[PDB]
């Protein structure tokens, strides 16, 4: 059925990643810097900085974009940016890129560890984590766009 593969992002893929947030609240999930209306200039400046910016591909679309929001070679790296397409959500694509960067993690960064953290909002992304075999680690103080407090779960994994 949902057949995915994986490459780089590319120039070429920006407009359709930066399609994916439908509201402020998906987007301050995924990229809680950013400002809405997203947009390509937004996530440009995101990839120019971080690393390893990938997007799944299913049938020909670009359905899903993840990277490393920290990374630090022989220690662990920080999934960030999780983004997907809203004509395929809860079909995988989430689940199929985090073991891509779980994979690109431990070889290119050697990391041991996996961290991924989400808003307390974000119930499906608090899910899917513990699914993984993500733990919970830490809670932090964070604010939203309207400026009230939000927790920011910290959760990790070994890697392997
Ligand atoms: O789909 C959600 N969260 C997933 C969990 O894997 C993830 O955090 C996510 C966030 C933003 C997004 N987007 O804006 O396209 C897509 C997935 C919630 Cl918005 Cl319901
Ligand atoms: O700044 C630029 N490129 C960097 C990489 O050197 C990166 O691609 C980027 C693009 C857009 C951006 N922005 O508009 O916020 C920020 C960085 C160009 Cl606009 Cl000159």
């Amino acid at each position: 059925h949902m057949q995915l593969s994986h490459r780089p992002a590319e120039t070429g893929d920006l407009e359709t990643v930066a399609g994916f947030p439908q509201d402020r609240d998906e987007l301050f999930y995924a990229y809680p810097k950013a400002i809405w209306p997203f947009s390509v200039a937004q996530l440009a400046a995101a990839i120019a900085e971080r690393r390893g910016s990938t997007v799944a591909v299913h049938d020909g679309q670009v359905l899903g974009f993840a990277n490393f929001y920290q990374w630090q070679h022989g220690d662990f790296c920080a999934l960030g940016n999780m983004m997907v397409a809203p004509a395929a959500r809860g079909l995988g694509v989430a689940r199929y890129l985090i073991g891509v960067m779980e994979n690109l993690a431990r070889e290119q960064y050697k990391a041991r560890l996996m961290k991924i953290s989400a808003f307390n909002a974000n119930a499906a992304g608090l899910l899917l984590a513990t699914q993984l075999g993500y733990q919970p680690r830490a809670i932090a103080e964070r604010h939203d766009p309207d400026g009230r407090r939000v927790a920011l779960i910290q959760m990790d994994k070994p890697l392997e």
